[PDB]
């Protein structure tokens, strides 16, 4: 007969309870209401145990199964928590969200009610006046208010801190409450793995406009780096953009694909003259680069000289719909030499620093830490298993031929790993799914299955 404690959170109210390891989740329970007396609507509560970061969910199983002993401490706490979503275009969306539920499953969730297709592509980031949703208001893309919001953020960093970052993606095997996420945390949503399937703008509007504006964010504060002639055409196809996302008469039509012959303004074809073609059908522009271009720009040159670029660019984009043109800057992004690597600080046998391996879709890389150069690469489809060593917290990979890469990360960039290579694997199985739905079953085997 030992004593079990429990503090009901939301009460802040402690209750002594003598059990044995043969009591149930669900007697507990059923004996902590009592005991309290007072009551309310108990249904989101579950019992917690921090020591162990355990929810002890399934009430038929008893205390021993769940590895409770004399005097454990446990919190009998709401399940679902408010939560901040930072969202990939920089907005704030307040959620109350099930802190028990797999990572994995909490980012489902969020996915299926912002109308975004492929889930497992997303995951949440710990951060280093919040959005009410409107209609399709996720599908919407703003101008950026000032130069000074973009100024402010773009602190620009080395690789290495820039590697520093990819510590906090959240275990996808795990719930929010196991991972020191805290009620009323802001995290980031944010599109983790660089393979993106099936990019389709009948079903995708708010998929589509959340993956460009993670690339416009990267590319205007230089997260990834592009040459002067792209810059431009970033810059061309944001302003475009920006102009058709402008819908004043209508609120019911945000995740449509909005054509430039629709917009208010527009001339129809032999309006001004019998001669199609002869003039642009937006015949005026107001292009100045101020919001277009990363900062170091208006640095180097004449906001003149950069306008006179940008309009050079905006002549092969004038008459891109709404969104081919986020495709044509998502595809731009995607051919960027640096797309699709996520850094970790590593060190390998025999280097004198720290350096990176750089995880894409298909590769591993040995980087340099001061360069960003690739020393070495080797192929997932020459992989055959890996190893993670927790004492000394070493990744070995075993590929064909006897060829074997270890490298030494911290415990957390350890775990972070093992994911983000499980995850790939996962993602890669996607093109030969006979499934109708999502296997997820398989997504957990290759990620959290071993170890």
């Amino acid at each position: 007969t030992w004593e079990l404690s429990v503090h009901v959170t939301d009460l802040n109210r402690d209750v002594t309870l003598r059990v044995t390891g043969e009591v149930h989740i669900g007697g507990v329970m059923l004996k902590l209401v009592e005991k309290l007396d007072v009551k309310k609507d108990w249904s989101d509560h579950a019992l917690w145990w921090e020591k162990k970061r355990t929810w002890l969910l399934k009430t038929h199983w008893t205390l021993d199964k769940y590895g409770i002993q004399a005097d454990a401490k446990l919190q009998f706490t709401p399940q679902h928590k408010l939560l901040r979503l930072q969202l990939p275009n920089m907005k704030y969306v307040k959620v109350k969200v099930n802190f028990s539920d797999r990572v994995f499953k909490a980012v489902s969730d969020i996915c299926k009610t912002f109308n975004i297709r492929h889930p497992e592509e997303l995951s949440l980031l710990k951060k280093p006046e919040a959005l009410e949703l409107e209609p399709g208001i996720l599908a919407v893309s703003q101008p950026i208010t000032s130069p000074e919001i973009l100024a402010k953020m773009f602190k620009p960093q080395a690789l290495l801190d820039k590697a520093k970052i990819n510590q906090g993606w959240l275990d996808s095997s795990r719930s929010l409450m196991e991972q020191d996420v805290k009620e009323n945390e802001a995290l980031l949503l944010r599109f983790k793995y660089y393979s993106f399937f099936d990019l389709n703008p009948k079903y995708d509007a708010i998929r589509i406009n959340q993956l460009y504006e993670q690339a416009k964010w990267a590319i205007l504060l230089e997260e990834i780096e592009c040459t002067e002639e792209e810059m431009m055409m970033f810059a061309a196809l944001q302003y475009h953009i920006n102009k058709l996302s402008i819908m004043t008469s209508e609120n019911h039509l945000n995740n449509s694909d909005k054509e430039v012959d629709e917009v208010d303004a527009a001339l129809s074809d032999l309006e001004i003259t019998l001669e199609g073609g002869k003039t642009s059908t937006i015949l005026t522009t107001d292009i100045t680069p101020e919001c277009l271009v990363s900062p170091r720009y208006l640095k180097k040159y004449k906001n003149k000289q950069i306008t006179a670029r940008i309009l050079e660019a905006h002549q092969n984009v004038a008459q891109m719909s709404l969104i081919e043109a986020k495709m044509r800057f998502i595809q731009a992004w995607q051919s960027l030499p640096e797309f699709g690597i996520t850094h970790f600080i590593a060190r390998f046998q025999g280097g004198k620093k720290e350096e990176l391996i750089g995880i894409a879709y298909n590769r591993l890389i040995r980087m340099d830490a001061s360069t960003g150069d690739a020393i070495k690469t080797w192929r997932f489809s020459n992989m055959k298993q890996w190893n993670v060593n927790w004492e000394i917290k070493m990744v070995t990979v075993e590929f064909a031929d006897e060829v074997r890469l270890s490298f030494i990360c911290t415990e957390v960039d350890c775990k972070v790993v093992h994911e983000f290579i499980g995850g790939y694997i996962f993602l890669s199985t996607r093109a030969k799914d006979q499934n109708e739905s999502l296997d997820e079953e398989m997504f957990y085997k290759l990620t959290s299955g071993w170890v």
